[PDB]
């Protein structure tokens, strides 16, 4: 709970950073895509990146902790290898050395971001979330598993 | 051999069917689970469920030898008590009244399962093993031990 959840793909069981793997069919409304993991104990930065393709010029979005200037969060978006504005989320919710639950659930308007069951952010889709179908993650973390869940 | 093994938790000894014991910190990779025993010697089914919990909601891998229709072994999963699609081996690799070996080894992204130290059916996760604390065996069957090794 609160809600029944179902696997809609295999989970990824202790994957090697930097990851680069597909999400099968596309990213989908109602999907949950849960990392758990440790964040380092000399980190600086870490990347989740959802993106169309392997080769990082689109990102729908991009989750980009920053252990600088008292800790935040930028969530950006990437086209055609353009960047746009950065949204900064003022507050370091991920702790040097310590395990996180990181939860991205596709609504049909935004994503919601959960750290370690509580909400965190969220991020407006500036372009669409169906065309992703590729998780990239990288930088200062190492982690356990990645489960990606579905409400049916 | 082939492998060097060492007990990951203590073997249980002459259990009594219908059993439920834990998997002391859950499945974790590289474990080989090995039950032997004596199917019945006028069986119709047995049950080997690797689950979450003493309810049987959450069946990580549901392992069902059929002797009906030729024989045939269902592998399946159940999720907030519901089956997905089932894994129809259409071979029996148990005989009636007959002892056998039956080893489950844990890999990152399978289960592989072997009988009679014959390789049987390939499972591959549905989601995550490491949440699998509880071994269920229950249907036309005795059993003389269970146990649980490492290559660790």
């Amino acid at each position: 709970g609160s809600m029944a959840l179902f696997s809609a793909q295999s989970p990824y069981i202790n994957p090697i950073i930097p990851f680069t793997g597909p999400i099968q069919g596309g990213l989908q409304e109602g999907l949950q895509v849960t990392l758990q993991g440790t964040t380092k104990s000399f980190a600086q930065r870490f990347v989740v990146n959802f993106q169309n393709s392997f080769n990082g010029n689109d990102i729908a979005f991009h989750f980009n902790p920053r252990f600088e200037e008292g800790g935040y969060v930028v969530c950006n978006t990437k086209q055609n290898g353009q960047w746009g504005p950065e949204e900064r989320k003022m507050q370091m919710p991920f702790q040097k050395g310590m395990p996180f639950e990181l939860c991205f659930l596709v609504q049909r308007s935004e994503f919601k971001v959960m750290v370690n069951k509580k909400f965190f952010v969220q991020y407006q889709h500036r372009v669409p979330y169906h065309l992703v179908d590729t998780i990239a993650v990288s930088g200062c973390l190492k982690l356990s598993f990645i489960t990606f869940q579905t409400q049916n």
